[PDB]
C-alpha cells in the first residue's frame, strides 16, 4: 500500500519478474520503508544483485550488516572474500552452473586475511564475483589476480544491473568497485586515563584496530595525534606492531575488543609473550557485551589469556579499580598485562589515586563463614549482596594471572566451600584456575564455578542476558543453594 | 684455523667486518659459506652486505624467515615486518638516526599480518628497508606505498652493498627484492587416511597453509590434485575457505600444526564453530614437538580449544586411535572436530577396522586402587608403566571435549586421588576440565594435573624435553608420590 511494488514482491524469484524499467523507485520504496524499522547505502547494489542474479541458488555472501539484502530474502569483519572462494570452488565442482558472489566494504578488506584470500583466489582463479562498497584504482588488485572494473556509480541500480549481468558471465576472478554514501562508561574511563598519562608521559603510544568509538580515543586521537595509530581492521599488526614499539623503548597500549583479540592471538603469545614485552592490552567489550551493533561476546579472553606464559591479567570490578590497574600494567615491565573491562558504565566508584596494586594480590571485602565467594570482575555488586544474605566471605581476586595462590589456600581452609565468579566462560576460566590451585596443594575442598555457559549467548539487553544466566544477585544465590543442597 | 677461513679468522678476531676492504667481501663468502658447510646457507651474501653498509648493533636488523639465519648468527656471535614498524617508528622518534632493516622470506610475506604491515607503512611511511628474500614484479609493493628496488643478484655481495648503500640513505619506505638460490609417523597416517577417503568419496578435500618439510600430504597432493589446497602461509584464509568448501557440501579436512593454529583462532570461533560447520581439523605438532625446525611446541591446543562452544576435541594415544580419530570427526556433521597428535611415530599399534567411536567415552586400560590415572593422548604407555609400578587404574579419555563425565565421577567415588596425564599446559588444559567437572559435581577429590608447566619450552629433543619435563614413566611417578607426601 505505502510500497506499492515492495508489495508486489514476496520472495526474489518474483523480483526478476519485475521490468527493469520499475527497479529504479523499487530502491526508493525499499530505502523509505528501511526508514520505519542502518545499511541504506547498499539498497541499490543489494536489489541489482537478486535482479542479476538466480537467488537463492546462486550464493551471495555479505561481509554494516546489510538489512536490505535480508529483506528481500527473510558478525567478524572480512571472511566473505575466504567463504566465498570456498563457495565458488564447490559451485564449479558440482558443475550445475552455480554462481558466487561476496560483498566487502572498505573497512573489511583491509583485513590480512582478505589479502590471504584474494591471493589464493589469484592463484586457483575461482569463477567469483567480488564487489567492493566503497563508503588508477584497481591496480592493486590487478595484480592480485582479479579482472577489475571502476569505479562506478553505486546508487545507478539500472547501471549495476548491466555490469553485474556483463560480469556474472565471465570467467575467473571479478572485482567490481562502486562508490556509495555511576555513570561514565569504561570507555570513558579508559580515554580518559590515556589523556592523562600521555600529558605527562611522552613514550606512551595508543593503538587501534579501527576506531569503533566505543574504545573512547577520540578525546585522544586529537590531543595526541602524533602518538595514536588506527591501524585498520588489521588486529594481528595492531598488536606487533607494538611489540617493535616496546622493542624501541616507548610504551603501547593496545586498546582492543575481546572478541576481536581472538585475532591476534598468535601474536600475543609469539610477538609479545614469549618476549616478555611490556605491552599493555586494554580489551574493551569484555563479558556480556548486550546489544552493541554486531560485537559478540567477550566470553573467552580470561580463559585462552591465562594459559600463555608470562601474562598478566586484571579484572577490575569498578571503575577506580579499571584506572589502578592500567597504571600498574602501564609501569609493569616484566612483561605484558592485560585489563579487561565491559561496555557500559561502572558503579560511580570514587577515583582514588594512582599507585600500583600488588601482582597477584586480591582484596578481602568481607569476612564471613563458612563459604567464600572469589569474584573476577563487574559482578562484584551482585555478589556483596549474596554475601550478605548468606553471610558469606568476599574477595574481590582482581588478578586472574597470576592468582593470589596464598589467599586461595588460606579461603580453603577456613571455609567448607569457595565460589567463583567471572563474568567468562567457565571452562577454562579464571574460577578453572582456582580449580587448578586447590588441585595442585591436594586441597579437596569443593568450588562452585559460576560464569558463561558453553554455548555462545545470544544478542539481548546486557541486563536480561545477566538475569537469564542466572549472574544477577538472585540466580548467584539460587545456583549456590542449589549447589550445596 | 686460519688456513681454511683467512678473511673470517680476521673479522671475528677483532670484529672488523665493516673495516675490510670490499674487494675481500666475495672471499668471505665463500668462507662463510663452506664454514657452515664443515658443519638460512642462501644468505650469506645478504647477510654480509647487510652488516657491511649498515652500523650493527646499533642499525636494527631483524629476520622474519623459515630458518635460523645462522650466517646472521656468527657475525654477530622480533621476527616480522610488523616489529620492524614499529622500531622504525621508535627510531624516528628518538632522532639520532637509527635504521630499521627488516628481512622476509618469500613465504613468510604471504601472510596476511605481513600486508597489514605494509598497507600501515604505506600510510604513515616510516625510514624503514624491506628484503625480501625470494628463492622460488615491484607494481604490487608500489602500490602498497613502497620503493621498489630490484629484482637483483642475492648472491652478488658487492651488487648488494653497492645497492643497500643508496637504500640505506633514501627515505621512506623502502623495498629491496633479491633473487636467492610398519612403524608410520602420525604424518604420514594422516596422509595415507587422506588418499584411503578421497579414493571413495569425491566430497573430501584437503587444505593446508604451505606443505613444509615432513608434510604427510605429498602422496595426497600427487594422486588427487583437485582435491588439495597449499592457501600459503595463510592460516586465516585456510580455515575460512574450509568454512566455504562446507558450506557448499563438500567435507574440507584442515591440516595444521597447533602453534600455527594459533593464527587463526577467530576464523576457528567465528566462522566455524559458531556456524556449526563440519570442518575437521588433523592438528600435527600437538605437544612436544622437539626441534622440527622453526616450529613453537604444540602447547596450548588443549586449552584455547575446549573453551570454545560446538568443539570436539580428541587426543589419539596410539596410529590405531588417531585413524578411528579422524574417521569419527570426518563423519561427525553436528560440528567441527579437532585431532591432535605429535611429530613422531606410534607404537606399532594393530590398525583395526574403521568405526566412529562413542562421543565423549573413555577407555578404561587397567583396574586398581587408591590411584586412577587419566590419560589423553600419546604419553599412555608412560602411564601404563606407572599404573603398573603403584597398581593404579589407567583409563585413556580419548576426548578433551566433550568429557566422560559418567567415568570421571564413578573414578572419583572409587579412588582417593586421581591423575590426568596430557602433553599440554597445565592451565586449561584437559586435566583442569576434569577438575571443572568433579567441582560442579561438589565432588571434593584431589587431583594431580601432569602437563606442561607455565613457562615457555625450550628447544631440544623430544626424549630430553620429556625427561626434563618429567613427562616420562619416572618423572610421572615422581611427581605422584611427592604430591602424595
Amino acid at each position: 500500500a505505502k510500497y506499492p511494488t515492495l508489495a508486489l514482491v514476496d520472495s526474489t524469484q518474483e523480483l526478476r519478474l519485475l521490468p527493469k524499467e520499475s527497479l529504479p523507485k523499487l530502491c526508493d520504496e525499499l530505502r523509505r520503508y528501511l526508514l520505519d524499522s542502518s545499511g541504506l547505502g547498499t539498497v541499490e547494489l543489494t536489489v541489482a544483485l537478486h535482479y542479476v542474479y538466480n537467488t537463492p541458488f546462486d550464493r551471495l555472501i555479505w561481509d554494516h550488516q546489510a538489512y536490505p539484502h535480508k529483506i528481500l530474502t527473510g558478525g567478524h569483519s572480512s571472511t566473505s572474500i575466504s567463504a566465498g572462494i570456498g563457495v565458488a570452488i564447490a559451485a564449479a565442482k558440482e558443475d550445475k552452473q552455480r554462481r558466487a558472489v561476496c560483498v566487502i566494504g572498505d573497512g573489511a578488506i583491509t583485513a590480512g586475511m582478505a589479502f590471504e584470500a584474494m591471493n589464493h583466489a589469484g592463484d586457483i582463479k575461482p569463477d567469483l564475483l567480488v564487489v567492493l562498497n566503497d563508503n588508477g584504482p584497481g591496480t592493486l588488485f590487478e595484480e592480485l589476480g582479479f579482472n577489475y572494473i571502476g569505479p562506478v556509480d553505486g546508487h545507478d541500480v539500472l547501471g549495476l544491473v548491466s555490469t553485474l549481468k556483463n560480469m556474472r558471465d565471465l570467467k575467473g576472478p571479478q572485482f567490481l568497485h562502486i562508490m556509495t554514501k555511576g555513570l561514565p562508561s569504561y570507555s570513558k574511563i579508559f580515554g580518559d586515563w590515556l589523556c592523562e598519562t600521555a600529558a605527562k608521559d611522552n613514550k606512551l603510544m595508543a593503538i587501534t584496530p579501527a576506531m569503533r568509538e566505543g574504545s573512547g580515543m577520540v578525546e585522544f586521537s586529537k590531543k595526541f595525534p602524533d602518538r595514536y595509530f588506527d591501524v585498520a581492521i588489521a588486529e594481528q599488526h595492531a598488536v606487533t606492531f607494538a611489540a617493535g614499539l616496546a622493542i624501541g623503548d616507548y610504551k603501547p597500549v593496545v586498546a582492543i575488543y575481546s572478541t576481536f583479540l581472538q585475532r591476534a592471538y598468535d601474536q600475543v603469545i609469539h610477538d609479545v609473550a614469549i618476549q616478555k614485552l611490556p605491552v599493555l592490552f586494554a580489551i574493551d567489550r569484555a563479558g556480556i557485551v548486550g546489544a552493541d551493533g554486531q560485537t559478540h561476546q567477550g566470553a573467552f579472553d580470561l580463559s585462552f589469556l591465562r594459559c600463555i606464559p608470562d601474562m598478566v591479567v586484571m579484572t577490575p570490578s569498578d571503575e577506580n579499580e579499571c584506572r589502578q590497574m592500567l597504571y600498574t600494567g602501564y609501569h609493569y615491565s616484566d612483561g605484558p598485562c592485560a585489563v579487561r573491562y565491559p561496555r557500559g558504565s561502572g558503579t560511580g566508584a570514587t577515583l582514588e589515586p594512582l599507585a600500583s596494586l600488588p601482582i597477584g594480590k586480591g582484596v578481602v571485602k568481607r569476612q564471613g563463614e563458612k563459604i567464600a565467594i572469589l569474584n573476577f570482575g563487574t559482578l562484584l555488586p551482585e555478589a556483596a549482596a549474596v554475601a550478605d544474605k548468606l553471610n558469606a566471605t568476599l574477595v574481590d581476586m582482581r588478578f586472574v594471572k597470576p592468582l593470589d595462590t596464598a589467599l586461595i589456600l588460606q579461603l580453603a581452609g577456613e571455609h567448607d566451600a569457595l565460589v567463583t565468579l567471572e563474568e567468562n566462560a567457565i571452562m577454562g576460566g579464571a574460577g578453572s584456575g582456582v580449580n587448578e590451585v586447590l588441585m595442585a596443594h591436594r586441597r579437596a575442598v569443593p568450588v562452585l564455578n559460576i560464569g558463561l555457559p558453553d554455548y555462545f549467548i545470544p544478542q539481548g539487553t546486557q541486563e536480561e542476558i545477566r538475569a537469564d544466566l542466572g549472574l544477577d544477585a538472585a540466580g548467584i544465590e539460587a545456583k549456590i543453594r542449589d549447589w550445596l543442597a
